[PDB]
């Protein structure tokens, strides 16, 4: 779903990575997702690892796809090589559609995989706490709205 992708984007924003990440388009060349995977496990997804991900991409969608396949393979490899408890990867994102068409539905599937890494890695209690703090944060917005109406 495209709506799931929008929601998972707000989760991506909790990482505060360097590259901009406000829209679906900001995620299509793979740089943001690579930087998030580095936050999740910087020992595995390290600076050397990130080197394979081209930054100067522009509108070269073939290059975007290339980047995205490296990230997807990276996620699968992390799951196989490092993680004891495997993630839910029965259905994989079609990253060709992300790169060529900025397909939000496919991008959402990829973000789900990355969230799967976050909540199954060694630091999972940190990431689960950060997700529940998204709930606390929204209630502050709602309480502000209520107070501006009273």
């Amino acid at each position: 779903r495209a709506e799931l992708c929008e929601s998972l984007l707000t989760w991506i924003q909790t990482f505060n990575v360097d590259a901009p990440c406000q829209t679906v388009e900001d995620l299509t060349n793979g740089v943001v997702m690579a930087q998030v995977l580095q936050k999740i496990d910087p020992a595995y997804f390290d600076e050397n690892w990130l080197n394979r991900i081209k930054t100067e991409v522009g509108d070269n969608w073939r290059l975007k796809i290339s980047n995205l396949k490296k990230i997807l393979k990276g996620i699968l490899d992390y799951n196989h090589e490092i993680l004891g408890q495997q993630i839910n990867d029965f259905t994989l994102p079609d990253v060709n559609l992300i790169g060529e068409h900025s397909d939000a539905a496919e991008l959402g599937r990829m973000l789900q995989l990355i969230l799967g890494c976050a909540v199954n890695c060694e630091q999972k209690q940190e990431y689960i706490q950060a997700i529940m703090m998204m709930e606390e944060s929204v209630q502050h917005v709602v309480m502000t709205a209520i107070q501006e109406l009273m």
